[PDB]
Parts: C-alpha cells; structure tokens; sequence
C-alpha cells in the first residue's frame, strides 16, 4: 500500500545509521540489488562520480534530478562546509523522499533542493539561490532534456571555463543528441567513462564535458 520510492526510504530508516551517508547509500544499492530495481546512479557509477568531484574539487554544484536523494547523498557527503549542491526535481513525491533521504544522512545544511522543472529554475538560480557560476553539473533527469538544459545552462551565464558537466546513463537509456553536441562543440572537451547500468550487467557510461568557454 505504498509506492517503491516509499519503500526505499522505509528500507533505509530501519536498517542505515542516522546521520551517516555511508550507511544511507549501502542500504539504498543493497535493497534496489536484492529487492527492486531503481533509477539511482548506484555504486558502481557513483565511483566514478566520486572520482570526478574529487579530480575537480567543486564547492558549488547543480544536479538535475534527485529521484530518492541517492545521488545527493553521495555528492555531498564529499563536500566541505560551505559547499552547496543545489539539486532540482520535478516530481513533488521524490522531492518529499529526497528531502527527509538527505536529513536522514546528515548533509542537509549542503543540500538546497528546488521543487520544480530543471527548465523553469535553472534561469532562476543566479538571482534567486545566490549562485555565481557553477563548477560542476550533474545531469541524470529525463534524457531528452540534457541537451536543451545544456544550452540553457550557457545561455544563462552558469557556466565558467572549467565548468565540469557530468551526465549519467549517456548509453543507456542514452542521450546520443548530448553527446554528438558536446563531443562536436569546441566549447567543451570531453572525457568517457565505460561502466554498467545500476545494478544491472549491462553496459553504460557517464561523459564529462568540461566547458572551455563561449
Ligand atoms: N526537467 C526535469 N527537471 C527536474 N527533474 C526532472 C526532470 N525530468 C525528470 N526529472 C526527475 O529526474 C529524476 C531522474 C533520476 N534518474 C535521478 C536519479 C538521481 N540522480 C540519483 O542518482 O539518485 C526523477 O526523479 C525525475 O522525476
Ligand atoms: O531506464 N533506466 O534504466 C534509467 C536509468 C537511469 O540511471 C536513469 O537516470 C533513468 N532516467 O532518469 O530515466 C532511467
Ligand atoms: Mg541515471
């Protein structure tokens, strides 16, 4: 009587440890291995998502969909104080899971979630969240959005020299339009990394794009 998102948030309340990331997202990989599949970026890739933040160093980061505060989770427990990851989601139930996923973790005082379209509050987030630039972008929402959210993104001043987009899932389900763009565009330069689907032995990867410049 109850939706999956629910179950994996009731899945970490009963067995992850209060205020421990860690915990929070073993139990998260261990119930959608096990139990039932989710759309959570997942261990594997979140490897290679921590090996990215800890190459780049950013204290300022936009991801764009939270689902059940996974991914949230495993960037921020890698930030210092200060740092904030602005994270926006579409659909107010996962916002709700996200929120009390990332209070129960211990990284809300980095965290500043946006209920909302990534389209309508990206061209918000300078003069109503603060924000100078960004120094890393996280894109794992809806994949026919990557692109058009890329060009917003530059088109809005969000994005500096150095600036490291990092999309998820860029072989499946794919977002071959984004790729061809970034891969073709001397604005970015661009780096590939082979890995599997989340819980799954299928292939995948993420693309990190590092925008140049206009
Ligand atoms: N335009 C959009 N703006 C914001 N969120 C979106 C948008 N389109 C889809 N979403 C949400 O994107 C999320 C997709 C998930 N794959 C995110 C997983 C999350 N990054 C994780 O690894 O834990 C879902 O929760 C969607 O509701
Ligand atoms: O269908 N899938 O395998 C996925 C996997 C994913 O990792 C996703 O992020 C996704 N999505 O946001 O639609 C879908
Ligand atoms: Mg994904």
């Amino acid at each position: 009587g109850d939706t999956k998102e629910q179950r994996i948030l009731n899945h970490v309340l009963q067995h992850a440890e209060p205020g421990n990331a860690q915990s929070v997202l073993e139990a998260i990989d261990t119930y959608c291995e096990q139990k039932e599949w989710a759309m959570n970026v997942g261990d594997k890739k979140g490897k290679i998502v921590d090996a990215v933040i800890q190459e780049h160093q950013p204290s300022v980061l936009l991801e764009l969909g939270a689902y059940c505060g996974y991914s949230a989770v495993r960037m921020a427990r890698l930030l210092s104080p200060g740092a904030r990851l602005i994270t926006i989601e579409i659909n107010p139930d996962c916002a709700a899971i996200t929120q009390r996923m990332v209070d129960f973790a211990g990284v809300k005082d980095k965290v500043t979630l946006v209920v909302g379209a990534s389209q309508d509050i990206i061209p918000q987030l300078k003069k109503k969240y603060d924000v100078d630039t960004l120094d890393m972008v996280f894109l794992d929402h809806w994949k026919d959005r990557y692109l058009p959210d890329t060009l917003l993104l530059e088109e809005c001043g969000l994005l500096r020299k150095g600036t490291v987009l990092l999309a998820d899932n860029v072989i499946c389900p794919g977002a071959p339009d984004f790729l061809a763009h970034v891969r073709g565009s001397s604005c970015f330069e661009c780096t590939h990394y082979q890995s599997f689907l989340e819980y799954r032995e299928v292939v995948d990867g993420l693309e990190k794009a590092i925008y140049k410049g206009p």
